[PDB]
């Protein structure tokens, strides 16, 4: 019953899911002047080169194209990390408007749309466990802006249609996620939680300061999803995004001078 409407929206969340007001819930704004450099972050390590996409699934929140992730194929390492967190989905939260959409903020500006690539932490066996665990997930988030087109978003785009409404899917091989990714790897860094329900505080989030460019037509095929299933009054599945939540007693760090 939660979802991004009136009367359901991230201000309701906290009636079925407490932990919305908890310490270290996300998104957050990026205060780019209080962040602070920290000299001892490794570099990131994005290995994807073998990664195994598997399908797309509308699931009413967002769509997500999905991995295997039953053995190390597509994996974040280092930056803040410890260890190995496996490439498991990525998906978007995007608006209804170019001038918002980012969960995540920088200097209060929100991004058209906000990408996130979901790894979890092999030390907890699975993606079930690792969600029970304070430092269980690594999500990767990279901004999107409309300008240029992005060419390796355009085979999620063209698939988008198959899977108009919730609970459908659709076979999503072979696409590569390398195709997503920005020139730089620099980031934010900072403590926080999944920014939908059930909001459990299992992330580290890295934050890519480089946003990627997207075309107008790119972002608009995203709004022709719908959040209702087939059959039931259309709602346009926009505004999918769940706005920036207090910092609290959080420092975030800089990879970058
Ligand atoms: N916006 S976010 O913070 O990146 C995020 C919010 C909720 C996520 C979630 C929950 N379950 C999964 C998932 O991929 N799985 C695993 C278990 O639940 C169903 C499928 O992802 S990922
Ligand atoms: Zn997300």
């Amino acid at each position: 019953h939660w979802g991004y409407g009136k009367h359901n929206g991230p201000e309701h969340w906290h009636k079925d899911f407490p932990i919305a007001k908890g310490e270290r819930q996300s998104p957050v704004d990026i205060d780019t002047h209080t962040a602070k450099y920290d000299p001892s972050l490794k570099p990131l390590s994005v290995s994807y080169d073998q990664a195994t996409s598997l399908r797309i699934l509308n699931n009413g929140h967002a769509f997500n194209v999905e991995f295997d992730d039953s053995q190390d194929k597509a994996v974040l390492k280092g930056g803040p990390l410890d260890g190995t967190y496996r490439l498991i989905q990525f998906h978007f939260h995007w608006g209804s408007l170019d001038g918002q959409g980012s969960e995540h903020t920088v200097d209060k500006k929100k991004y058209a749309a906000e990408l996130h690539l979901v790894h979890w932490n092999t030390k907890y066996g699975d993606f079930g466990k690792a969600v029970q665990q304070p430092d269980g997930l690594a999500v990767l988030g990279i901004f999107l802006k409309v300008g240029s087109a992005k060419p390796g978003l355009q085979k999620v785009v063209d698939v988008l249609d198959s899977i108009k409404t919730k609970g459908k899917s659709a076979d999503f091989t072979n696409f590569d996620p390398r195709g997503l990714l920005p020139e730089s790897l620099d980031y934010w860094t900072y403590p926080g939680s999944l920014t939908t329900p059930p909001l459990l505080e299992c992330v580290t989030w890295i934050v890519l300061k480089e946003p990627i460019s997207v075309s107008s037509e790119q972002v608009l095929k995203f709004r022709k999803l719908n959040f209702n299933g087939e059959g039931e009054p259309e709602e346009l599945m926009v505004d999918n995004w769940r706005p920036a939540q207090p910092l609290k007693n959080r420092q975030i760090k800089a990879s970058f001078k």
